[PDB]
């Protein structure tokens, strides 16, 4: 019935279901030592005994239980219910989880405090591993027509300041549930994925208050901003423009209908229960044009180029980010790919030289450097080295650590390996990456100039791209938050950097598995290299690229500066040239009709 | 049909009420009642009336006072009522080319024109909406039925998708403006039955498209999931069902679901559609490629002197002809003297260079009233000959004096409804016959879809016409292309060409040069050879704030970036000369400079 039947929303929700039925499977907390006597006296008040199932069930975040039923295909325990096949499933998380900045997140255990409660790996778990095992537990059960409801906070789409290990893994279940959407509905099962609204209360109230001391603001802003998104008004007790913020009651009717046959139409459907709110659900801009490269300056800087284990496209973005004129280190998750790595880039084609426009350029050789998000203090001594080495590091291109995640597209039938591999290694990697190049950012001298970091997703894997799906849309809100929540704290008493002065940050992402040509590759990098080296500020967070390979605009661009420079210099005059077919005169005609004019070549 | 057979069947009973309104023909209630009250339950709460068929403003207040006081049976008080808008006609099934305009072009098939098809569910829809205004008890809700196809690719059905559009631009409107009220509006989607009436259709249109048999149906058969329980396993793509969209729907309507506001109902079973087909401009384009040199551009434009002049000056600095055609009366002498001084009587190149290009004619065109506009088009044909480049502008500057939807009472929204919504329409078709009917040889057919500008309380109206205009262009494109291919219609005449139109969104940026990148995204779509797969284009929220790019006709300076770049120099007495100028373009270049006087 509800994953969050000990003291959650769903715990609440039991006292439904029992007027054309009987709340059964009330699954208890971890501990389960003082949740067999919780809610037992409340349940048991207006609630006969009969089937109702109230046991504990270990809401364990591994897959150790994953095997076993605990009233879900066999055994049970006490009665045979397990055998019967329950109609509704719900995964809820219910764990909130750290609530700080980016620069002191609990990584490991040793870093925890009390206002904490577990670490960034557990707080990752905790809202993706729970949701993605239980998913896959007793996934051939329930009946052909069952429903799958998922529960998520509508601020997965809305800033949320010191709230990254809350939102980033709370921006990952509603990508899951799209991309099992289409692999689920084959057996008939639908995933209702309904958003319960945030409920009125003086909790969430102390809380607003608390969230806008920390952010430096007067009191009331953050109210004021969350009460003016509203677009309805309550009739609550009649009165006018009340403008409540949503109730539980609501929540509750919503959520009811589940287990009616009426939901039987609905199929990933949104079904936020905040009432009456406008926020683009969405962030994106597919590129209408091919960007002009040639205007980027990228002189004078270090890009450390944060590649896991594709390389391959990574030596090429390192020498196009070359091409600009720049410094680069490369660094590298996995051991071996480190020689592989210095063995194609000994050899020319890779290390030749910062060729730009139609003219080579020294600049500064490619350099080599192992990392690993695993762990904190090596990575963070190797960025420190880094440091002492060369200076402070703002342009950091982040890509993913394992390429091509999996053998198979299949997410049901899958062994917990790959899966466990997936998280705590691409999720909470890039969170931990993100971890230390913030600590780098303030804890460490830094400049004026904003601070960019890409987010380029993998490839076109010619199969459902739901591992790059679920990295782009967990590296969207963690790059949304992290943009909005240093902006205040470049400002506020709080973080002044000890009387020093520094800068917030501005991180899009690219995603790249959408085309399926040969020059996606080149287009990819120009778009990195122009929004890295260049000045501009896109005020959206994901970025789209065509489904063709020259797409709206057919532009190739191989080195051509000239051929650039050189367009409608001479537009239509008709051109006549004589001999124009071997030499000088072929170049010419050749370089006129890239002007524009016409050319008649005779010879 | 049979989902508001069932809705008035679930009425029955629960504490409801059931009323058989909107007679059809000025008198249907008699022709459909009494039936209701052949069940047990309701010996009296079946009610039918036969309301007029436009349902204008002041017959339809008539018409909600006399439901209040009843049939003179119970006291007179205003209360709650059934606003389901379910109630309209497919209209006219013509092609892409033919349209009824006039009432003397009525088939039988077509038994309605153009305005009242337009009116058919579009115009009565709004026009009940205003008329439910005064009194509408709290905790009350309202639904506007719309089709699935509102956003895909369709045929044949321009006039059930045009006017069948901008319903959900009406009601987001109507959602921002009368939510303080407290009472929703939310857009439904009920899906096709599955009869075998519409199994039929889908072969008809199949057999007109020109194409094998199975791939209309193909294309829905494949890209929608099927998520279902029918016929136990396997359940093949059945398209949605009827009956429980309304049973779903009238549940919303009644309580255990109120003030969801969370809702777009759109049963599809899946079907991955985007909501809308945008996109953002986070870049300038470089009007350096453009040419429309043998190429002559008509502005189909209004009383906005203004913008099309601007329009204008924007085109022909890309050394082309135009032909600027207002609508309206007694602005073709002020756009006369505008254009008589030397600000838009010279064309000047995107370098700086004058052009002896030709100058600017003038036209009187009429969208809204036929036979005039297509004997204009055919006058401009034998005077310069085919046009192909046709800048769609709408109507009026601003659509009504107050920023607002339901205070008014039809005085000028019908005219905005009868003479920007038709008008366009009308225009789309006198255009489309003008190719048709003389088929040229050449690239696919442009029409941009300009929208007015923003001055205060933003565009209500523009963002009405936007969504009329994104599915007349995305059904248009569709069957023009499919179309191109067909012996049958290539056979008329010579071989013709497709169309491509869009929309250039502007109603969002309020800045100084909105105007100016209105006509580079204008000129930049018209003369260069870049297919935007996208229909709906929308300007950034901020110029200067994503990518400010500042172009007085400047492509020197563009074709100067990079060159130098990385390097130092030094310049001597460059503070007033050839020096100063020199150190200006080599910071431009890329170069670092160091100027000593």
């Amino acid at each position: 019935l509800i994953t969050g039947g000990a003291g959650n929303i769903g715990e609440v929700i039991t006292r439904r279901f029992l007027a054309e039925g009987a709340t059964v499977v009330i699954t208890g907390r971890n501990a389960e030592k003082l949740a067999v006597y919780r809610r037992r006296l409340i349940d048991e008040e207006r609630v006969a005994p009969e089937r109702v199932v109230a046991l504990r069930m270990d809401g364990s975040d591994i897959a150790q239980v994953r095997a076993g039923v605990a009233q879900i295909v066999h055994g049970g325990t006490d009665v045979p219910i397990p055998l019967h096949r329950i109609d509704i499933l719900v995964n809820n998380a219910g764990s909130a989880g750290p609530r700080r900045r980016l620069v002191d997140i609990p990584l490991e255990p040793s870093e925890v405090q009390p206002p904490d409660s577990e670490t960034l790996a557990q707080a990752v778990g905790n809202l993706v591993g729970i949701t993605w095992n239980l998913t896959r537990a007793a996934a051939p059960h329930m009946p052909s027509g069952s429903s799958v409801i998922n529960i998520s906070t509508i601020f997965s789409r809305t800033d949320y300041y010191g709230r990254i290990a809350y939102v980033a893994p709370k921006a990952a279940l509603n990508a899951l549930s799209d991309g099992l959407a289409r692999e689920l509905g084959v057996r008939g099962i639908r995933v209702n994925t309904i958003y319960p609204g945030p409920i009125e209360s003086e909790r969430i109230y102390t809380m607003f208050q608390a969230m806008d001391a920390l952010k430096g603001q007067p009191e009331g802003d953050t109210a004021s901003g969350f009460l003016r998104m509203m677009r309805l008004s309550r009739i609550d007790q009649n009165g006018e423009v009340v403008k409540r913020f949503p109730s539980p009651v609501d929540v509750a009717n919503t959520a009811v209908l589940l287990a009616s046959d009426e939901s039987a139409a609905f199929t990933g459907h949104a079904f936020e229960v905040t009432h009456g709110m406008e926020v683009p659900t969405e962030s994106r801009t597919t590129f209408v044009s091919r960007p002009g490269l040639r205007s980027v300056d990228a002189t004078g800087k270090v890009i450390l180029i944060c590649a896991g284990d594709q390389v391959d496209d990574a030596v090429a973005l390192a020498d196009t980010l070359r091409s600009c004129r720049a410094t680069v280190v490369i660094g590298f998750r996995d051991p071996r790919a480190l020689e592989k790595a210095s063995v194609l880039l000994r050899e020319p084609r890779h290390a030749l030289a910062a060729d730009m426009y139609g003219r080579p350029t020294m600049t500064a050789e490619a350099r080599l450097v192992r990392l690993d998000p695993l762990d904190p203090r090596a990575a963070a001594q190797t960025l420190e080295q880094i440091h002492a080495e060369l200076g402070a590091i703002h342009h950091a291109v982040v890509l993913p650590g394992q390429s091509r995640h999996a053998p198979s597209a299949s997410l049901i039938e899958v062994d917990d390996q790959v899966v466990e591999r997936f998280l705590h290694q691409e999720l909470v990697g890039t969170i931990a990456l993100a971890r230390e190049l913030a600590r780098f950012w303030e804890e460490y001298p830094s400049g004026s100039s904003m601070h960019r970091v890409l987010f380029v997703s993998n490839p076109d894997d010619q199969q459902g791209n739901q591992y790059s799906h679920i990295l782009r849309a967990a590296v969207e809100q963690l790059v949304r938050v992290w943009r909005h929540e240093s902006e205040y704290d470049s400002v506020n008493p709080a973080h002044q950097q000890e009387g020093q002065s520094s800068a917030a940050v501005w991180a899009n992402q690219l995603i790249r598995y959408v085309n399926n040509e040969m020059a996606n590759l080149d287009f990819t990098c120009a778009w990195v290299a122009k929004l890295l080296g260049s000045d501009r500020r896109i005020a959206e967070i994901n970025l789209y690229l065509p489904e063709e390979i020259v797409g709206t605009i057919g532009v190739h661009n191989p080195g051509f500066g000239w051929a650039e420079s050189l367009f409608g210099l001479h537009m239509g005059k008709v051109a006549l040239i004589t001999g124009g077919s071997a030499g000088i005169g072929g170049q010419i005609g050749r370089l006129l009709a890239l002007s524009g004019a016409h050319v008649m070549l005779a010879a």
